[PDB]
């Protein structure tokens, strides 16, 4: 995978898919000059660094090549930075599980857990700390295949860096590890905490974590030992994996490689681990 530099004339926006503080994502079409091939894409237009700095950030971004992480296909630099990325036709997984909650079985849920762990393990191998894992940031290529994406919070660790020490950026408190909330420290193991919350979101068909509770009260609740409750469909074996992801000692949490193994085992006999009516 390599980075392509695109001219504005190579692609067109068709419609808005979503927006946020990061900018706007459009559904789009890309036709590389003279290639005659039409490629459906998602165009992320970001809301200034030197062009060379931006391209260097994009070159590393384009080198991220894994079945469960969204890839950057090209970039266009004008008055704005536009990132041309793989299009995920079905949108964010959070909305997907909310919409299809009546028709989702144990096989799909556990397969998604495996895939997300595989994507995160790949990011860890690349020394990337994600810092924003949540069901809203997992996207659906097909019902059977999901991919993680990033909207600016991910950081690359240097060879000697074991953690990222954050500054003043706004934080998704309810998905964060306690050490991140208290000390602005982020590691692959704090990503594991966020993975646990993401799995809880999936198993509750997209329910809100610490629902109705002010973000400012979360660290105090976690310090008292309280955690998100066992989802109705979860056997205790699955809930205990979640609970391991939220242990106070980051080093005692499972690593993504371990999570791949454990959820893969469960995915082999899905109805043994998640209890869903009509499944099947
Ligand atoms: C629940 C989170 C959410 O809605 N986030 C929006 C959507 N988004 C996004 N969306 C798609 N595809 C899509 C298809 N149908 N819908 C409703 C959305 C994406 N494909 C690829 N990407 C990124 C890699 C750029 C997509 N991002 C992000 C946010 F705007």
């Amino acid at each position: 995978a390599l980075l392509r530099i695109l001219k504005e004339t190579e692609f067109k926006k068709i419609k808005v898919l979503g927006s946020g503080a990061f900018g706007t994502v459009y559904k789009g079409l890309w036709i590389p000059e003279g290639e005659k091939v039409k490629i459906p894409v998602a165009i992320k237009e970001l809301r200034p660094k030197a062009n060379k700095e931006i391209l260097d950030e994009a070159y590393v971004m384009a080198s991220v090549d894994n079945p469960h992480v969204c890839r950057l296909l090209g970039i266009c630099l004008t008055s704005t930075v536009q990132l041309i990325m793989q299009l995920m036709p079905f949108g964010c997984l959070l909305d997907y599980v909310r919409e299809h909650k009546d028709n989702i079985g144990s096989q799909y849920l556990l397969n998604w857990c495996v895939q997300i762990a595989k994507g995160m393990n790949y990011l860890e191998d690349r020394r990337l700390v994600h810092r924003d894992l949540a069901a809203r940031n997992v996207l659906v290529k097909t019902p059977q295949h999901v991919k993680i994406t990033d909207f600016g919070r991910a950081k690359l660790l240097g060879a000697e860096e074991k953690e990222y020490h954050a500054e003043g950026g706004k934080v998704p408190i309810k998905w964060m590890a306690l050490e991140s909330i208290l000390h602005r420290i982020y590691t692959h193991q704090s990503d594991v905490w966020s993975y646990g919350v993401t799995v809880w979101e999936l198993m509750t068909f997209g329910s809100k974590p610490y629902d109705g509770i002010p973000a400012s009260e979360i660290s105090s609740i976690l310090e008292k030992g309280e955690r998100l409750p066992q989802p109705p469909i979860c056997t205790i074996d699955v809930y205990m994996i979640m609970r391991k992801c939220w242990m106070i000692d980051a080093d005692s949490r499972p690593k993504f490689r371990e999570l791949i193994i454990e959820f893969s085992k469960m995915a082999r006999d899905p109805q043994r681990y998640l209890v869903i009516q009509g499944d099947e």
